[PDB]
């Protein structure tokens, strides 16, 4: 899963585009989860991931079996970080490093991706997950990202010449993906399987340290606006 390939699948002619949302429901014959043993201590979360079962769909091809550790201070966002690690070429750039400074309070907003393409198009992408199994939950996460970033980016676009900016949102849940980045069904299914593993790991970690849930709640709360 490659970030440049994904960003190449959108076209913005002039201005700021929010694309078209598309729903990818879960339809593959999905394999079971791999064995996951989770131990939580002051170092952080240690996970032993078994091998992904075989299946015709071949889902899980992005899962590395073996041992991994997440520092406890970041366990709260396991669901995010594990689901999208294949796409998180993380440098964490702020808007002002690609957009004109406006001093409107948003210059320091850091989306998951800011990528400039060879043709000059600027693609800002935001990743999200929800544990709800209801279409409203997917829609809520997606709307929340749209509302967080549309006004700042639109303000920036109004004071540029020839801006071609696309704001992408990908929301992954157990039962579907909602995205304005065009995906293949296989890519969406792999994201959903990764999320299933991530949520199992997170649930196990939270059973030993409940405070991470609180951290998750507060942190997404602050992420509503800054």
């Amino acid at each position: 899963m490659n970030l440049e390939v994904l960003c190449g699948r959108i076209n913005v002619e002039n201005g700021l585009s929010l694309g078209e949302p598309g729903l990818y429901d879960q339809i593959y014959d999905r394999p079971g989860l791999p064995d996951l043993d989770v131990t939580v201590d002051a170092t952080g979360v240690t996970v032993d991931i078994g091998a992904v079962p075989d299946s015709a769909s071949q889902l899980g091809s992005s899962i590395n079996a073996g041992l991994i550790t997440i520092q406890l201070s970041e366990a709260y966002k396991i669901n995010h970080d594990f689901t999208f690690s294949g796409l998180s070429k993380t440098t964490d750039r702020r808007l002002s490093e690609v957009f004109p400074i406006t001093h409107d309070g948003s210059d320091g907003m850091t989306p998951d991706v800011i990528h400039t393409r060879l043709d000059g198009t600027i693609v800002v992408v935001e990743f999200s997950t929800t544990r709800s199994h209801n279409i409203g939950g997917l829609e809520a996460a997606y709307r929340t990202k749209i509302e967080k970033y549309r006004d700042p980016i639109s303000r920036r676009v109004d004071i540029m010449e020839n801006p071609r900016v696309f704001f992408g949102v990908i929301v992954v849940s157990s039962g579907g993906v909602l995205s304005n980045m065009p995906l293949t069904q296989d890519e969406a299914e792999e994201l959903m399987y990764r999320f299933c593993i991530a949520n199992e790991i997170y649930t196990k970690a939270r059973s030993m340290d409940a405070d991470i849930e609180l951290q998750k709640s507060e942190e997404e709360l602050e992420a509503i606006s800054r």
